[PDB]
């Protein structure tokens, strides 16, 4: 259980540091996840996260702070949203979003084959915007039915104060990892 | 010179942190600036900035880094491009935006009597727009030139993928760090 | 009463026309109403307006209808909330934004000792925005409140979807078609 | 030829309105274009398209002025580029967006074997907004090249200041209007 969670996220985030990933890390910075199984992950409180993200430093990358549940709010609200729909899939991470980015994305998702889908806010009932906190798991949902298969790739063109992102599941960190390395 | 820029900023970045100012903190982070006096300051390599900013940690704030010469980037074109109007004002910090703190500052601009201008995005010439790193130097202009007066606070709404930021100037950081002392 | 204001509003339309104001024409058409009085306008149907607005023709302009009761709607809703706070203005006009549009009107302002004032709908709380056709109410209010003293223009740059615009009140349309004039 | 054309648009029009889709019709009003055959559709001046376009009456809509060449411009412009990969497709229309109605287009879409695609404006370079007029040609061509099928629609969310669209193409009117019923 959480030791496991514990120890298998702190690994991923020295990896990934050590990969050095810099340009794929945004400006509000990276947090990475790892959920407890449900029907325990009730909320964020039950997920470990990045306390402090992990941000640009140099010409590298710093995770802020150590891993401890309740850690990430917006992306465990993603991945706890994303359970939803496939409850083994309890690991995540947000990355930079950029022309670039994605394509190089779409084309080994062709190659690797697998489904990335997206939301836009844009088309975001009033509603829904309205209320607080709904927003993320919105999106999660309305990506996640976009197409037929389970996407492990979500992302989101930038909006009025906010930046665009993109999002990339796996059922454990070391598969989110294992993504990531590709994208390089 | 450098060492007393060094030794100041570091001061004020640490007192900075000890009045735990986490409402204040946007989620890009907060970075403290200082910059040299001209003829010398003629790029961000010139101001003193901390690495990695100041993100929030937990119920607080954190510097990830220590204070170095070129740490920051888009805070030091800033006060930069400030200078060319006031070149005694080499130092700022860039805080959160919202109803709330722009309302309050409003009223202590008010009252310790000191002017705020802002500039629009929206009203920004494409050909602008386009050129890279034109932009924030746009703002602090249009923004200073809106007024009379000096405006030691400069602030902007958010855009499409970019959040809202309130920018304030001082001479020094012991000065910048007394306005947002304020604030609290 | 309502023939006095049918007859009126019907006069400075065809005025319009006349001057021939094509790049004052927003790609929305302009509109040009003429409220009942306080407490008889009670509501858009007590207003009247061009059915289908005044467009722009070629290089000239041209009202597709005739004047009319509760022709206008947003135009009506406006001028309507504008009389709360001041009940002899029951004119008013749109027309399109622009920097050299509106800056134009400002040093007029200012060479007319006119008053500008304007809203922001990305300075507008979620809850209202949630609300079908609380945010003309809200701009109008919103402006009228920014500044101590009537403003007889009220504008307001674009937002996703939503084109700028430009508002230009009067106690009757003579008053209203006059400024266009200077405008010009 | 130019005469065969401006009869079948001056037709198509007159049946358009006549079936009052006052739902399809946007606020900067709807138009109905037909251009001359390649390589004489060298302009939007070899382009007929309805004066002042067709805009909302009352519970109906309305032709504000007579067909003619030239009439159009971005309408014009965008089947234009159109043509460049589909020669043959002469005439469009655009109609108001929203998601009850790109729904029902979708539906139909599936349930009549029609394709569409869209662009957005987000995902396009800043140089290409830098140029005026070359967005709608981006458009056009950014849809096209996203499916390797001919889209018979092409739309587009909202952007800062520019609202929501929803373009239908066909050979001819008759094609093009043909649609329109469906959609009804």
């Amino acid at each position: 259980e959480k030791w496991r969670i514990y120890e298998e996220l702190t690994n991923a985030v020295r990896e990934f540091e050590s990969i050095n990933p810099v340009r794929l890390i945004p400006e509000v910075g990276t947090n990475f996840v790892y959920s407890l199984p449900l029907p325990y992950a009730r909320s964020t409180k039950d997920v470990a996260g990045v306390k402090g993200r992990i941000v640009k430093y140099g010409n590298s990358v710093k995770a802020v702070g150590p891993v401890e549940f309740g850690a990430s709010d917006h992306l465990a609200r993603a991945v706890l949203t994303y359970m939803r729909f496939y409850p083994e899939y309890r690991s995540a991470i947000n990355i930079r979003y950029s022309r670039e980015i994605i394509e190089e994305i779409i084309e080994i998702a062709q190659e690797r084959g697998f489904k990335v889908s997206f939301y836009d806010r844009r088309e975001e009932p009033e509603e829904i915007k309205a209320k607080e906190g709904a927003t993320i798991p919105w999106g999660i949902e309305t990506a996640i039915k976009r197409i037929k298969e389970r996407p492990d790739i979500i992302y989101h063109l930038g909006d009025v104060g906010k930046e665009p992102m993109i999002l990339v599941f796996g059922r454990n960190p070391r598969e989110v990892l294992e993504k990531i390395k590709m994208l390089i």
